[PDB]
């Protein structure tokens, strides 16, 4: 048995871009208000309250080359 | 047997943009009130009150080339 | 048995950004009020209460390569 | 006269247990509430109220031989 | 007469377990109330109100042999 | 008259646990309010008002031989 694995690659990914800007992100600009009265919690509680885990991501390039080579004999 | 595996990729993913910009995202500008009374929980609570995981993404390319290859004998 | 594994590559993944900036984010920008009476937990708790966990990430570029070579027998 | 009481046991009670665990009780998680107003009690009263003589009984193995020999002459 | 008992034993009652745990028990999580006005007892009163007498049992081998060898003459 | 008594063992009760832990028991998480007003008892009051007699029983081998020989002549 001969196996020849001999996948070629030349590829490219690219961008150009002229400029990259004037980005506003504003999350919870507004009031939050809780008001809690006589709760009864018998097991585990989480609670997240206000502008929480909010991204802005501005990469010049994102750009994403992803590759998988496999042989299974 | 002989397996020969031999494929060529000279492939091009490409973007050019003369400028990008004057992106506004504004999650919850709007008030949030949560009024609770005598609530009881006999088991897990996950609350998220507000603003939480808004995303801006303004990637200046954002090319993807996923790519698998597989032999299995 | 012959298994001769020779994958090539001559790949690029490649960004230009002329200029990048003017970002701008402002989370939690409204009051958070919380108030709480006679409440009453019997387990775990876990809160986070204002602004926590908020991202901002700007690369001049971001760009990723991933690539996975396996060979099983 | 003559009895011969000869039987005779080579068994074996067996149990492998690759693993054994994650094991939740919970009893009582809901509330009790008992309102008694004029009541008139003649002769004895017992009264169990809330959570009581619950068991989690998790054994490692939990075989048993239970092995009578009777002789009557 | 002759009686000869001679019951001959090479029983054996085993386990073999991998691990053993993880065990929860949680009784009694919910409230109790007991409000009692104007109550008569003309006799003896037992009473038990929260959480009593439960048990967690986790024997790393709760193997048992019961043997009885009993003659009547 | 001959009476010969000989049983004869040779057995084993065993277990063996490559771990053995991570157990836990919480009785009464739950506040108990007990009020009375007005009651009249004749005779013996017991009252139990809590987390009382709860048991956790952890052996690292809990195994029993029980073994009972009785003769009546």
């Amino acid at each position: 048995v001969q196996i020849v694995y001999k996948p070629v690659d030349l590829s490219k990914v690219t961008s150009k871009c002229g400029s990259l800007g004037n980005i506003h992100h504003k999350p919870g600009g507004g009031q939050v208000e809780v008001k809690s009265e006589k709760l009864d919690f018998k097991d585990r509680v989480q609670s997240k309250i206000g502008s929480l885990d909010n991204i802005t991501h501005v990469p010049g390039g994102g750009n994403k080359k992803i590759e998988t080579h496999k042989l299974t004999f």
